[PDB]
């Protein structure tokens, strides 16, 4: 009895939620900003590539990333920036089978999931402007009650 799926949307997520997309495919995963102090992008890299150059519109803009993953997990790298001129950086990795992100408003705080399955964590960017804060996704979406984290959690590390 999963609140989902739903399909890709721009919206603003309430605080308490976990929002936990169900990513199937390579790419950006999801977007979000504040348009103040938070731009945060989730990019999918498939499993066993070799380092190559490739192109992600964040925002409506393109920017060449360099990655790799020779791992059989796929991984999800976490792009971030605190204002808005500045360049996107890597901030975080999350490498997983399970192919399950997670987005969570929540005390102050923007959550994520990093690490590697099936032992990944929440972990934290710092923002003065949390609510205003919305997230686009590129795949679809379920939502889970923070009170519910665990179960989110274990759906990150050992699926749906
Ligand atoms: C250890 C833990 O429970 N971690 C959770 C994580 O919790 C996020 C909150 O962390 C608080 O600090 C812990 C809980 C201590 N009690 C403490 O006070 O240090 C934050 N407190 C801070 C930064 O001082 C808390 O932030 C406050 O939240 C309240 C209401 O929630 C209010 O918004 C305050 O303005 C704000 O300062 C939280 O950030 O939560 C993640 C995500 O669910 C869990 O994965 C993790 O296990």
């Amino acid at each position: 009895v999963l609140d989902g799926p739903y399909q890709p949307v721009t919206f603003k997520p309430p605080n308490d939620y976990w929002i936990l997309i169900n990513s199937n495919s390579n790419g950006v995963v999801l977007e979000g900003t504040n348009n103040t102090d938070v731009w945060v992008a989730i990019i999918s890299i498939e499993p066993n590539v070799n380092s190559e150059s490739r192109q992600y519109s964040l925002f409506g803009v393109n920017k060449q990333i360099t990655v790799v993953n020779t791992s059989n997990k796929w991984k999800f790298m976490e792009m971030f920036r605190n204002n808005s001129n500045a360049e996107f950086q890597h901030k975080r990795t999350l490498t997983s089978s399970t192919k399950l992100v997670g987005i969570l408003k929540h005390g102050g705080r923007l959550w994520t999931y990093h690490g590697e399955t099936p032992n990944a964590t929440t972990d934290y960017s710092t923002t003065s402007n949390l609510n205003e804060i919305s997230v686009t996704t590129y795949a679809e979406f379920y939502i889970i009650p923070r009170s519910q984290e665990s179960k989110c959690t274990e759906y990150i590390n050992t699926g749906l």
